[PDB]
Protein backbone atom coordinates (compact mmCIF):
# COMPACT_ATOMS: atom_id res chain seq x y z
CA UNK A 1 0.00 0.00 0.00
CA UNK A 2 1.52 3.85 -0.91
CA UNK A 3 1.99 5.38 2.26
CA UNK A 4 -0.95 7.57 1.88
CA UNK A 5 -3.24 4.14 2.40
CA UNK A 6 -0.63 2.28 4.90
CA UNK A 7 -2.34 1.91 7.92
CA UNK A 8 1.08 1.94 9.43
CA UNK A 9 2.43 5.45 8.34
CA UNK A 10 1.92 8.30 10.80
CA UNK A 11 3.12 11.85 10.41
CA UNK A 12 6.47 12.50 11.60
CA UNK A 13 4.92 15.04 14.57
CA UNK A 14 3.25 12.27 16.50
CA UNK A 15 6.78 11.27 17.88
CA UNK A 16 9.09 12.77 20.36
CA UNK A 17 12.54 11.33 20.36
CA UNK A 18 13.87 11.58 24.08
CA UNK A 19 16.50 9.59 25.01
CA UNK A 20 19.36 8.17 22.66
CA UNK A 21 19.87 4.10 23.01
CA UNK A 22 22.23 3.70 20.38
CA UNK A 23 24.04 4.78 17.39
CA UNK A 24 26.10 2.99 14.59
CA UNK A 25 26.79 3.24 11.00
CA UNK A 26 23.33 2.68 10.00
CA UNK A 27 21.31 5.17 11.96
CA UNK A 28 20.12 5.88 15.81
CA UNK A 29 17.47 4.27 17.98
CA UNK A 30 15.76 6.60 20.35
CA UNK A 31 13.21 5.43 23.08
CA UNK A 32 10.38 8.59 22.67
CA UNK A 33 6.74 9.16 23.15
CA UNK A 34 4.15 8.96 20.47
CA UNK A 35 1.35 11.17 20.95
CA UNK A 36 2.23 12.41 24.10
CA UNK A 37 1.77 9.15 26.11
CA UNK A 38 2.87 5.69 24.48
CA UNK A 39 6.83 5.31 25.01
CA UNK A 40 7.79 3.50 21.47
CA UNK A 41 11.64 2.68 20.57
CA UNK A 42 12.40 4.74 17.45
CA UNK A 43 14.91 3.10 15.01
CA UNK A 44 16.21 5.59 12.65
CA UNK A 45 18.23 5.60 9.19
CA UNK A 46 21.38 7.34 8.71
CA UNK A 47 21.06 8.68 4.80
CA UNK A 48 23.12 7.33 2.92
CA UNK A 49 24.59 4.31 4.93
CA UNK A 50 22.38 2.00 3.28
CA UNK A 51 19.21 1.95 1.05
CA UNK A 52 16.12 3.47 2.26
CA UNK A 53 14.45 0.15 0.45
CA UNK A 54 16.58 -1.91 2.68
CA UNK A 55 16.01 -0.62 5.48
CA UNK A 56 12.11 -0.36 5.14
CA UNK A 57 12.29 -4.25 4.42
CA UNK A 58 12.75 -5.09 8.01
CA UNK A 59 9.67 -2.98 8.97
CA UNK A 60 7.57 -4.79 5.92
CA UNK A 61 8.40 -8.38 7.04
CA UNK A 62 7.30 -7.03 11.05
CA UNK A 63 4.11 -6.61 9.34
CA UNK A 64 3.86 -10.58 8.55
CA UNK A 65 5.17 -11.51 11.90
CA UNK A 66 2.69 -10.18 14.21
CA UNK A 67 2.16 -11.95 18.13
CA UNK A 68 3.00 -11.51 21.53
CA UNK A 69 6.26 -13.44 21.60
CA UNK A 70 7.64 -10.89 19.00
CA UNK A 71 8.73 -7.30 19.07
CA UNK A 72 5.60 -5.34 17.13
CA UNK A 73 5.93 -2.97 15.01
CA UNK A 74 4.02 -0.05 16.21
CA UNK A 75 4.72 2.54 12.75
CA UNK A 76 6.63 3.86 10.59
CA UNK A 77 7.55 7.54 8.67
CA UNK A 78 8.72 6.73 5.38
CA UNK A 79 10.28 10.24 4.40
CA UNK A 80 13.58 11.00 5.15
CA UNK A 81 15.09 10.93 7.72
CA UNK A 82 13.33 7.69 7.57
CA UNK A 83 12.28 5.88 10.67
CA UNK A 84 10.39 2.73 11.97
CA UNK A 85 8.77 2.70 14.82
CA UNK A 86 8.29 -0.43 17.24
CA UNK A 87 6.92 -1.86 20.97
CA UNK A 88 9.53 -0.59 23.79
CA UNK A 89 10.95 -3.01 26.07
CA UNK A 90 12.03 -1.47 29.29
CA UNK A 91 15.19 -3.86 30.19
CA UNK A 92 16.64 -4.28 27.37
CA UNK A 93 18.49 -6.89 25.59
CA UNK A 94 18.56 -10.29 27.37
CA UNK A 95 22.52 -10.18 26.71
CA UNK A 96 22.91 -6.88 28.67
CA UNK A 97 19.69 -7.25 31.32
CA UNK A 98 21.22 -10.63 33.01
CA UNK A 99 24.70 -8.50 33.73
CA UNK A 100 22.32 -6.37 35.69
CA UNK A 101 21.86 -6.62 39.60
CA UNK A 102 18.29 -7.50 38.95
CA UNK A 103 19.70 -10.17 35.69
CA UNK A 104 22.32 -11.20 38.39
CA UNK A 105 19.63 -12.51 40.94
CA UNK A 106 17.88 -14.38 38.94
CA UNK A 107 16.91 -18.27 39.84
CA UNK A 108 17.48 -20.76 37.64
CA UNK A 109 13.85 -21.41 37.03
CA UNK A 110 13.42 -18.40 36.56
CA UNK A 111 15.92 -18.38 33.42
CA UNK A 112 14.77 -21.99 32.00
CA UNK A 113 11.05 -19.89 31.84
CA UNK A 114 12.86 -16.78 30.15
CA UNK A 115 14.28 -19.94 27.52
CA UNK A 116 11.06 -21.05 27.38
CA UNK A 117 9.35 -17.59 26.04
CA UNK A 118 11.87 -17.56 23.94
CA UNK A 119 10.97 -20.94 22.40
CA UNK A 120 7.88 -20.21 21.89
CA UNK A 121 8.20 -16.85 19.82
CA UNK A 122 10.86 -19.28 17.73
CA UNK A 123 7.69 -21.66 17.21
CA UNK A 124 5.46 -19.35 15.90
CA UNK A 125 8.10 -18.23 13.31
CA UNK A 126 8.84 -21.51 12.62
CA UNK A 127 5.09 -22.33 11.99
CA UNK A 128 5.11 -19.10 9.57
CA UNK A 129 7.55 -20.24 7.41
CA UNK A 130 10.21 -18.07 8.61
CA UNK A 131 13.56 -17.93 9.80
CA UNK A 132 15.78 -15.13 11.76
CA UNK A 133 19.20 -16.31 11.06
CA UNK A 134 20.51 -13.70 13.67
CA UNK A 135 19.18 -15.84 17.13
CA UNK A 136 21.27 -14.65 20.11
CA UNK A 137 20.70 -13.07 23.29
CA UNK A 138 21.74 -9.54 21.66
CA UNK A 139 18.46 -10.35 19.80
CA UNK A 140 16.03 -11.11 22.66
CA UNK A 141 14.32 -7.97 24.22
CA UNK A 142 13.45 -8.09 27.93
CA UNK A 143 10.19 -6.32 29.48
CA UNK A 144 9.00 -4.70 32.63
CA UNK A 145 7.50 -8.12 33.90
CA UNK A 146 10.48 -9.94 32.78
CA UNK A 147 8.98 -11.58 29.67
CA UNK A 148 11.13 -12.22 26.51
CA UNK A 149 10.32 -11.13 23.00
CA UNK A 150 12.32 -11.84 19.34
CA UNK A 151 13.63 -9.05 18.21
CA UNK A 152 15.72 -7.29 15.21
CA UNK A 153 14.28 -9.03 12.15
CA UNK A 154 16.66 -7.60 9.59
CA UNK A 155 17.97 -10.99 8.44
CA UNK A 156 14.62 -12.51 8.60
CA UNK A 157 13.23 -14.30 5.58
CA UNK A 158 10.17 -16.27 3.98
CA UNK A 159 10.84 -19.61 3.37
CA UNK A 160 9.65 -20.46 -0.15
CA UNK A 161 11.22 -23.96 -0.32
CA UNK A 162 12.47 -25.18 3.35
CA UNK A 163 16.37 -23.11 2.45
CA UNK A 164 17.25 -20.07 1.74
CA UNK A 165 20.41 -18.94 0.38
CA UNK A 166 22.82 -16.28 1.21
CA UNK A 167 25.64 -14.38 -0.90
CA UNK A 168 28.61 -16.34 -1.58
CA UNK A 169 30.59 -12.88 0.01
CA UNK A 170 27.81 -13.06 2.61
CA UNK A 171 29.41 -13.06 6.25
CA UNK A 172 27.95 -14.40 9.89
CA UNK A 173 29.25 -14.73 13.57
CA UNK A 174 30.91 -17.79 13.84
CA UNK A 175 30.26 -19.12 16.96
CA UNK A 176 26.56 -18.94 16.74
CA UNK A 177 25.74 -20.09 13.34
CA UNK A 178 25.11 -23.34 12.40
CA UNK A 179 27.82 -25.21 10.04
CA UNK A 180 25.93 -25.24 7.03
CA UNK A 181 24.95 -21.64 6.98
CA UNK A 182 29.23 -20.87 7.41
CA UNK A 183 30.25 -23.64 5.41
CA UNK A 184 27.60 -23.16 1.82
CA UNK A 185 25.42 -19.89 2.99
CA UNK A 186 22.64 -22.57 3.05
CA UNK A 187 19.67 -21.43 6.13
CA UNK A 188 16.54 -23.82 7.67
CA UNK A 189 14.89 -23.05 10.54
CA UNK A 190 17.15 -25.99 11.86
CA UNK A 191 20.12 -23.35 11.60
CA UNK A 192 18.14 -21.33 13.93
CA UNK A 193 17.83 -24.53 16.37
CA UNK A 194 21.39 -24.36 16.55
CA UNK A 195 21.90 -21.02 17.44
CA UNK A 196 19.17 -21.49 20.11
CA UNK A 197 21.18 -23.96 21.59
CA UNK A 198 24.00 -21.05 21.78
CA UNK A 199 21.35 -19.02 23.21
CA UNK A 200 20.82 -21.44 26.02
CA UNK A 201 24.48 -20.78 26.86
CA UNK A 202 24.04 -17.16 27.28
CA UNK A 203 21.12 -17.33 29.03
CA UNK A 204 22.83 -19.41 31.91
CA UNK A 205 26.09 -18.01 31.80
CA UNK A 206 24.41 -14.74 32.65
CA UNK A 207 25.34 -13.32 29.06
CA UNK A 208 29.37 -14.88 28.55
CA UNK A 209 30.77 -15.48 25.22
CA UNK A 210 30.12 -18.91 23.93
CA UNK A 211 33.20 -20.87 23.74
CA UNK A 212 34.91 -19.44 26.22
CA UNK A 213 38.86 -18.80 25.11
CA UNK A 214 38.23 -19.85 21.58
CA UNK A 215 39.32 -18.31 18.59
CA UNK A 216 36.85 -18.95 15.47
CA UNK A 217 39.40 -20.83 13.74
CA UNK A 218 39.52 -22.95 17.08
CA UNK A 219 35.78 -23.50 17.05
CA UNK A 220 35.56 -24.38 13.58
CA UNK A 221 38.38 -26.80 14.30
CA UNK A 222 36.87 -28.85 17.16
CA UNK A 223 33.33 -28.66 15.94
CA UNK A 224 35.07 -30.60 13.00
CA UNK A 225 36.17 -32.73 15.26
CA UNK A 226 32.61 -33.72 16.95
CA UNK A 227 33.59 -31.55 19.99
CA UNK A 228 30.92 -29.32 20.84
CA UNK A 229 31.16 -26.44 23.57
CA UNK A 230 32.28 -27.32 26.67
CA UNK A 231 30.14 -27.70 29.70
CA UNK A 232 29.42 -23.98 30.94
CA UNK A 233 29.77 -23.68 35.03
CA UNK A 234 26.67 -24.27 36.90
CA UNK A 235 24.61 -25.51 34.18
CA UNK A 236 22.00 -28.13 34.74
CA UNK A 237 22.84 -31.43 33.00
CA UNK A 238 19.31 -31.60 31.43
CA UNK A 239 19.73 -28.17 29.51
CA UNK A 240 23.25 -29.19 28.19
CA UNK A 241 21.87 -32.06 27.23
CA UNK A 242 18.96 -30.21 25.40
CA UNK A 243 21.96 -27.83 23.85
CA UNK A 244 23.32 -31.06 22.59
CA UNK A 245 19.72 -31.56 20.28
CA UNK A 246 20.21 -28.38 18.93
CA UNK A 247 24.29 -28.94 17.75
CA UNK A 248 23.27 -32.48 15.68
CA UNK A 249 25.67 -32.86 13.34
CA UNK A 250 22.70 -33.71 10.51
CA UNK A 251 20.14 -30.30 10.44
CA UNK A 252 17.04 -32.62 10.10
CA UNK A 253 18.26 -34.22 12.80
CA UNK A 254 17.55 -31.57 14.92
CA UNK A 255 14.44 -30.84 17.15
CA UNK A 256 11.61 -28.31 16.27
CA UNK A 257 11.00 -25.52 18.13
CA UNK A 258 7.76 -26.41 19.51
CA UNK A 259 9.65 -29.46 20.80
CA UNK A 260 11.97 -27.49 22.77
CA UNK A 261 9.10 -24.88 23.93
CA UNK A 262 7.67 -28.03 25.44
CA UNK A 263 10.25 -29.52 27.10
CA UNK A 264 11.58 -26.01 28.50
CA UNK A 265 8.13 -25.63 30.16
CA UNK A 266 8.43 -28.86 31.54
CA UNK A 267 12.12 -27.80 33.03
CA UNK A 268 10.86 -24.72 34.53
CA UNK A 269 7.56 -26.32 36.14
CA UNK A 270 10.12 -29.37 37.79
CA UNK A 271 12.20 -26.03 39.18
C1 LIG B 1 20.63 0.93 26.09
O1 LIG B 1 19.87 -0.05 25.37
C2 LIG B 1 18.51 -0.21 25.60
C3 LIG B 1 17.64 -0.52 24.54
C4 LIG B 1 16.27 -0.69 24.75
N1 LIG B 1 15.38 -1.01 23.76
C5 LIG B 1 15.66 -1.31 22.47
N2 LIG B 1 16.92 -1.27 21.99
C6 LIG B 1 17.17 -1.59 20.71
N3 LIG B 1 18.43 -1.57 20.22
C7 LIG B 1 19.59 -1.11 21.00
C8 LIG B 1 20.64 -0.62 19.99
C9 LIG B 1 22.06 -0.53 20.55
C10 LIG B 1 22.44 -1.75 21.39
C11 LIG B 1 21.44 -1.93 22.53
C12 LIG B 1 20.08 -2.23 21.93
N4 LIG B 1 20.14 -3.49 21.20
C13 LIG B 1 16.13 -1.93 19.84
N5 LIG B 1 14.87 -1.98 20.26
C14 LIG B 1 14.57 -1.68 21.53
C15 LIG B 1 13.14 -1.76 21.96
N6 LIG B 1 12.19 -2.19 21.10
O2 LIG B 1 12.91 -1.42 23.09
C16 LIG B 1 15.76 -0.54 26.03
C17 LIG B 1 16.61 -0.22 27.09
O3 LIG B 1 16.09 -0.10 28.36
C18 LIG B 1 16.90 -0.57 29.46
C19 LIG B 1 17.99 -0.06 26.90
Amino acid sequence: KPWWEDEWEVPRETLKLVERLGAGQFGEVWMGYYNGHTKVAVKSLKQGSMSPDAFLAEANLMKQLQHQRLVRLYAVVTQEPIYIITEYMENGSLVDFLKTPSGIKLTINKLLDMAAQIAEGMAFIEERNYIHRDLRAANILVSDTLSCKIADFGLARLIEDNEYTAREGAKFPIKWTAPEAINYGTFTIKSDVWSFGILLTEIVTHGRIPYPGMTNPEVIQNLERGYRMVRPDNCPEELYQLMRLCWKERPEDRPTFDYLRSVLEDFFTAT
